């Protein structure tokens, strides 16, 4: 399949170089799959999510998402025009409020019922989480993302926009889990970006084209932003048969385009998720 003048992002994922706009990926595209976004929530009426997305969780009065972040994720993970896999299932988990700010223990909560909640949804393809959030180093949120991992979910999490090494961050320093940092149309990693050897991907981050709340469209920045192309190539790969929950990141980094970012620290990781698709 190929998808004409498709946000930069998508087409970054499925070329071995810059600076083209199409997106190509196998019609799968996610399909059997589904992806848990844990944010601000979704708003699961947009008609880019043509019924395919749905709130299965919140922590606060109201499941609706009031801030358009959780939206924003979403869509680069599945919304039919922003997303990297289209056909898979978006299932919201709203341990953020809608100013985007979330105690770490209702954070761990949502991880955790994600870990259980996949076992009352149909995913035969493979179960994803992205996780478009962080703060600083605590061994229970590192913990609580690893559970989740290792109970068959493949998850992606925010390496944090802070121009530091996320070392300091969580989940962003779980080893078990999949740290994703930000690029930019020119692949140099984006200004605001984290790095660090905890780091397991780059995918595009700056500038990046989604839904957003009130029914719209929105471009933003930021590491929230490259995790959902993680989270969805995933899901995509393993729709496909390519790889599964635990292996995943494992192979998004085996398969991914190698040394061809700048400003990349000496140290961290010089990957780019790459989908590896033959038209
Ligand atoms: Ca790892």
């Amino acid at each position: 399949a190929a998808q004409t003048n498709a946000p930069w992002g998508l087409a970054r994922i499925s070329s071995t170089s810059p600076g083209t706009s199409t997106y190509y990926y196998d019609e799968s595209a996610g399909q059997g799959s589904c992806v848990y976004v844990i944010d601000t929530g979704i708003e699961a009426s947009h008609p880019e999510f043509e019924g395919r997305a749905q709130m299965v969780k919140t922590y606060y009065y109201s499941s609706r998402d009031g801030n358009g972040h959780g939206t924003h994720c979403a869509g680069t993970v599945g919304s039919r025009t922003y997303g990297v896999a289209k056909k898979t299932q978006l299932f919201g988990v709203k341990v953020l409020d809608d100013n985007g700010s979330g105690q770490y223990s209702t954070i761990i909560a949502g991880m955790d019922f994600v870990a259980s909640d996949k076992n009352n949804r149909n995913c035969p393809k493979g179960v994803v989480a992205s996780l478009s959030l962080g703060g600083g180093y605590s061994s229970s949120v590192n913990s609580a993302a690893a559970r989740l991992q290792s109970s068959g979910v493949m998850v992606a999490v925010a390496a944090g926009n802070n121009n530091a090494d996320a070392r300091n961050y969580s989940p962003a320093s779980e080893p078990s889990v999949c740290t994703v940092g930000a690029s930019d149309r020119y692949d140099r990693r984006s200004s605001f970006s984290n790095y660090g050897s905890v780091l397991d991907i780059f995918g595009p981050g700056t500038s990046i084209l989604s839904t957003w709340i009130g029914g719209s469209t929105r471009s933003i920045s930021g590491t929230s932003m490259a995790t959902p192309h993680v989270a969805g190539l995933a899901a995509y790969l393993m729709t496909l048969g390519k790889t599964t929950a635990a292996s995943a990141c494992r192979y998004i980094a085996d398969t991914a385009n190698k040394g061809d970012l700048s400003n990349i620290p000496f140290g961290t990781v010089n990957l780019l998720a790459y989908n590896n698709y033959q038209a």
